[PDB]
């Protein structure tokens, strides 16, 4: 039951920038509620604090198959060319990473309106994802896999790299919700 000391995240840049630069925040917005529903992620205001993570790996696996597959739907539709590149970075959490759920509540029990807030179970509510208050850095960044799929012929290949940078210590996921 203790908080996770890996967590994963999905990734188009290659570790050419990420293992040696670490992942950067967007911005200084540190507001839980409009980071963990997008709004100030890349679609939305590009200025959120955290960098996003999950303990399952699997939840990075269906993002990154998702984008796989919307690059092969846009090529169906006629408007792209088939290939896609994806990452799954695996990091080594500690104290500056923070439970998405228990942040959440955290936020919205002190600050929220009813929208929910109530009812609001386990599975639904950012199960396994973590957040990396305003830096990754790249000591933490143990592994990648690259995933590229070829949309011309189909062949999908999938490979594994180690980061140099990578420095192994006893740490794991802050236990205590994220405040401001
Ligand atoms: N990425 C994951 O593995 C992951 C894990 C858990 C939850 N989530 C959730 O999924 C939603 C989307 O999250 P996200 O992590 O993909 O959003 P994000 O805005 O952090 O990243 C999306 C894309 O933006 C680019 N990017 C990110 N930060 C950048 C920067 N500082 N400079 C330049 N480019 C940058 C990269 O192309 C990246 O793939 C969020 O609501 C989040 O809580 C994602």
């Amino acid at each position: 039951g203790d908080p996770p000391a890996t967590v994963y995240r999905y990734d188009s840049r290659p570790p050419e920038d990420v293992f040696q630069n670490g992942f950067t925040a967007w911005g200084n917005n540190d507001n839980v509620l409009e980071h963990l529903t997008g709004r100030s992620c890349q679609v939305g205001s590009s200025n959120s604090a955290f960098v996003s993570t999950s303990s399952s790996r699997r939840y990075t696996e269906v993002y990154l198959e998702h984008r796989m597959q919307e690059a092969v739907e846009a090529e169906r539709a006629g408007r792209g060319t088939g290939h896609f590149i994806g990452y799954i970075y695996e990091v080594r959490a500690d104290n500056n990473f923070y439970g998405a759920a228990s942040s959440y509540f955290e936020y919205v029990d002190t600050y929220g309106d009813n929208a929910g807030r109530i009812l609001a179970g386990a599975l639904a509510t950012y199960q396994s994802e973590y957040l990396a208050h305003r830096r990754i850095p790249p000591e933490n960044i143990r592994r990648v896999t690259r995933v590229y799929h070829n949309g011309i012929t189909g062949e999908t290949t999938t490979t594994e790299y180690s980061n140099a940078r990578y420095v192994s210590q006893q740490t794991r996921a802050n236990p205590n919700p994220y405040t401001s």
